[PDB]
């Protein structure tokens, strides 16, 4: 399979829409998809084609100056920039069987040439104006006919589906949400000290040990499960030096933690954002996913990336986010006593818990973008399988 | 011969009522000529539907790309790739393949870029207005413009422009190649240019029963007036006391004046002030007679001009003038330069007012069915040059 992904407005090789472009293009190109992004040119020194990893370049189109066009000056240079990608593709004798474009500017490109081609057009737009002038009137309405033409809508998560169903009468029949992997670069262990200043932040002592819940708190995510596990713990063996942190947004439990006599031990954190997540990941010596269902695993990804290892109900994506045995552990079912037991295994054991967190990171930030990049391959290959375009319909 | 063009006109419709004028003038005379004109632009009017029939082989292709009304020309940059997109469906759908592409203003001609490479024909293209020219040493937009007509300039196969001050414009704000731009001269206006003269004389102060003869155009040699002032002494020498008065409007290369009181005949003479358009309407309208008398004349666009207002026109038998002038039906074509020749034509005219007036009133038609008749013979040599030397290749872009 030949992708082309295209990047106009922005260069996924400067140092959140250029990560996720770079980390599925270098995924997907790992496992033998040969993708080209194209971008517009800016920098002299790249020249036309810069040769990333295998299977995988930027290509910089020159459409106007390298430097002093303004993003909102950036639609002058549709026509261009797209005569200048085609222009490209003859020189090169390149043929592509899929478009992936990103952001409103790239899919307008993006319609242009998968009709021309005759290949399936995956549009994500990462930011929407609606969501957010004669500008950005404007701008909407090419992100509507995206909505209106593209092949596929591929969003983050479920809340940006529902933001095209309501602001935009996008058909859910062509939304597919698509999963971007954990922020390596913010959830990251830190340097020597940042575990301590996590600990100091959150008020909890350098010697205690933590237990992490991060999720959504409802009962297929399982706070229930953790809670009556930290009950088992507490009953085999009062004497612990442990806390439970868990973070924390409701669809309760702390009702069931004192019902169970484990509330004094057992602290929720109001919902944070990412930058201030990270001290909660940092803080924790273990974080439970004790999920019924988990389609992906982001939160056991970012923990791992954290350098925190993870213990996971056995189900769903989160065998593969877990390396179970080399950077956590993998529960069967979701019995109170077979979560108490996995617990004390790592609780007890330091040094076995430890030397997981550092091999945490690695696994992380070779395999969270990983998972998106098979998602992303499997709707690439349902689209290509149904792929009907004829280039004489236009919705404009 | 068979051919089929494609004008692209994305911003305003050819079908309401500048550009416009020009692009449904040349269109509607090249497809009188047997070519095949469809001419492209943003649906703004359910009405009209999507293809409109305007005459035979001229079409009016209407594009959805964006809202019919609510999008502003400051906008329009954002549906570059829609409108350019939406041509093509249309074509895939109509089955319609072209041979040339002409754009109008830089947003179609960025439009007329992308596809003349991928159907690889000439791109032929006009600017109108210039970003470069309006403004001056501007605004981030103004800018974006003026980089994509410096575009265009680098990229599209002729550059036509109305007239030489746009050719040096294009040379001097764009560093234009002046082997890639052709002098395409637009017709008449025969909306401004027409006969509607009393008032016309109070505005001149020429007073009122007399007979007068015009003449229009650049103060130099190769434009006659010297031959006219000459035919004018001559005239006056074969009769002292007759009928007459001239203007001479006007702008210097004061020779003709100097020359003019050489020759006893200031007096009779007057020289006006150049002016626009606006205010050369009433020098037609006072006239009874419009003098051609050039040596060199590509077009006869004065001699359109002021046929369309409703004055005959005596021209040299010269260059374009021939085709300008109805000869014996809107006036007289001289052979020739001689002061006598052109006093025999003048008088011709002024003793029969009969046969003057009629000339005159024919004349009016006679700019309304032939001023851009001209412009589209020359786009219709152009266009042929530039197939005949097509030379695209889809790769070369110099974005």
């Amino acid at each position: 399979m030949r992708v082309a992904m295209i990047s106009m407005h922005t260069s996924p090789l400067q140092q959140g829409m250029n990560v996720y472009i770079l980390s599925t293009a270098t995924e997907l190109a790992k496992q033998g998809i040969e993708v080209d992004i194209y971008t517009r040119a800016t920098r002299p020194s790249q020249g036309e084609i810069v040769r990333v990893a295998e299977n995988l370049r930027v290509i910089n189109i020159a459409a106007g100056p390298y430097e002093g066009l303004s993003k909102e000056e950036l639609p002058t240079q549709l026509a261009a920039f797209t005569g200048g990608m085609l222009s490209f593709t003859r020189r090169e004798k390149v043929t592509y069987d899929l478009i992936h474009s990103h952001y409103w500017l790239s899919g307008q490109v993006g319609w242009l040439l998968r009709d021309l081609w005759r290949i399936p057009l995956i549009h994500t737009a990462h930011t929407l104006a609606a969501v957010k002038t004669p500008e950005s009137e404007a701008r909407r309405i090419c992100e509507q006919q995206l909505v209106d033409n593209a092949d596929v809508l591929a969003v983050n998560t479920q809340e940006e589906m529902q933001d095209l169903m309501h602001h935009y009468d996008a058909d859910p029949d062509r939304i597919s949400v698509v999963s971007p992997g954990a922020d390596v670069e913010l959830y990251s262990p830190g340097n020597d000290r940042a575990t301590e200043r996590s600990r100091r932040e959150l008020g909890i002592p350098l010697h205690t040990k933590v237990v992490a819940f991060v999720g959504r708190l409802q009962p297929f995510k399982g706070p229930q499960v953790l809670i009556k596990a930290v009950a088992a713990l507490f009953d085999r063996d009062p004497d612990r030096n442990l806390r439970v942190i868990i973070c924390g947004g409701p669809s309760t439990y702390r009702h069931m933690a004192e019902e169970l006599g484990v509330e004094k031990r057992i602290r929720f954190l109001d919902p944070r954002p990412p930058s201030e997540l990270v001290a909660v990941y940092r803080a924790a010596d273990i974080v439970a996913v004790p999920s019924f269902n988990e389609s992906f695993g982001l939160v056991a990804m970012e923990a791992q990336a954290s350098g925190t290892p993870v213990i996971a109900a056995r189900v769903g994506g989160l065998p593969i986010a877990v390396a179970e045995g080399e950077t956590g552990l993998l529960v069967d079912g979701h019995s109170p006593h077979a979560w108490a037991d996995a617990l004390a295994t790592l609780l007890d054991d330091d040094e076995t818990r430890i030397r997981m967190g550092e091999d945490a990171v690695e696994h992380a930030r070779t395999f969270s973008w990983a998972a998106t990049a098979a998602q992303l391959s499997s709707l690439y290959n349902d689209a290509i399988a149904n792929e009907n375009v004829d280039g004489e319909t236009h919705h404009g």
